[PDB]
């Protein structure tokens, strides 16, 4: 029974926070749904690489739940996470029934918008400090990787691999995570 | 007069390779193309992300010459690469004009298929070592990035950023690669 990961795709999100993790997970043998926030079509991330999303987040939604549910960074994505009643109703039901949320960068911030997770432990993009502890509903940290319970944040893009590690541990155990790590040359 | 990048993109690349060096180079504000072996199609990578090139191959060739032509690694996309007449073009033509020529993992194979840059100093994944090696016409390294004169090679998804902050500092030098590192909070 594999795990299964939702990954929400929105226009300006960072593409190496989106493509790592998803690729990371996949070759941890979990099922992973790319979900674009808008719909099934392509979408234009922070860098301008296009990605296809392999469903609408519509569609996807109604073929939950999800083992864990994951927020790129890129500032516009998390933007554009945070605006979303979609992507509120998602986050809250994955919090109610005591699933794993992460999210990476400015990603942490659609938690915040979204009022997910508080009095948590977490970390962000050091340039996104501020706005995820405006009003101290969390604890900030340092950590590369940062998790608290079902609450598991990261730094940008060069935290990406750890960040998608830590998902496939918390998810497939740790013996997987070492297995995937190795052939990537990791340092 | 900003420097430009090509990167081929051809199904069964590995997404990660691929994405990584596009976004750190457009943040150094090299001039990127990434161009569809096969067309302006849709591509499906190595652990199936969908990305959309912004240009053919045929038609990114037109507006050349590039500073850089970058080949991703993914077995199946390096096969693609090594078995196409339009690469082997584009490789000796910019080999002919002393132009960097960067490949990461499986991609240095498409070098050897090619027959570009015999004497070099090169690395790739540990898995293509033999592959690369047939031969003896190159001399293998170790090193998480290799560069002798103007054939750059690296190993896997784990050296993508070393591999792209590489081909910054030789296309923009040492302080815009710096200026760039920082806030992609690498270890
Ligand atoms: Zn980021
Ligand atoms: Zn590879």
């Amino acid at each position: 029974a594999s795990k299964r990961a939702l990954v929400i795709l929105a226009k300006g999100a960072e593409e190496m926070e989106t493509v790592i993790p998803v690729d990371v997970m996949r070759r941890a043998g979990i099922k992973v749904t790319v979900a674009g926030l808008a719909g099934k079509d392509p979408v234009q991330c922070s860098r301008d690489v296009v990605i296809c999303p392999d469903a609408s987040l519509e569609d996807a939604k109604k073929e939950g739940p999800y083992d864990v549910v994951v927020l790129p960074g890129g500032n516009l994505g998390a933007q554009n996470l945070s605006e979303s009643a979609a992507v509120k109703e998602i986050l809250k039901e994955q919090e109610n029934r005591k699933g794993l949320i992460a999210a990476i960068c400015a990603g942490p911030t659609a938690l915040l918008a979204h009022e997910i997770g508080f009095g948590s432990k977490v970390t962000t993009h050091p340039l996104a400090k501020d706005k995820m502890m405006n009003g101290g509903h969390y604890t900030y940290s340092e950590n590369r990787v940062e998790k608290d319970g079902l609450i598991l944040t990261s730094r940008g893009p060069g935290t990406s691999f750890e960040f998608a590690l830590a998902i496939v541990e918390a998810l497939n155990g740790k013996e997987v995570a070492a297995q995937v790590k190795a052939p990537l040359v990791l340092k």
